[PDB]
């Protein structure tokens, strides 16, 4: 069973597929992904969120060029429940139509 989505959604889950991947993972094409799957944390203050922020900007700059980002902002709101909420407006270039899409990143040890 297809459906028939248009850019938008393909704008969305693209967006996940580049958050959710880590650079090296895709056997070819090892540069693709996010750089935040590379870190380790031993401390997340306030400038780490900005960090954190502006490793999800470069990765959706690079691989989706599609959408101009408008805000990236990393929230704690759900950091109780050891998840890294990352809050993303964007504008889709084709249609100049704004949307809002929450990227979960999930706090774990290390090893």
């Amino acid at each position: 069973a297809m459906v028939l989505s248009s850019a938008e959604e393909d704008i969305a889950e693209s967006i996940r597929i580049i958050l959710g991947t880590a650079r090296g993972e895709r056997v070819m094409r090892p540069d693709f992904g996010c750089g935040i799957h590379d870190r380790v944390f031993s401390v997340i203050n306030t400038t780490t969120l900005g960090l954190i922020e502006n490793e999800v900007k470069e990765a959706l700059i690079l691989w989706e060029p599609r959408i101009e980002l408008l805000s990236v902002t990393a929230s704690p709101r759900e950091a109780a429940e050891g998840r890294l909420l990352i809050d993303i407006e964007y504008r889709v270039r084709s249609t100049n139509t704004r949307f809002n899409l929450v990227y979960p990143f999930y706090l774990k040890e290390s090893a």
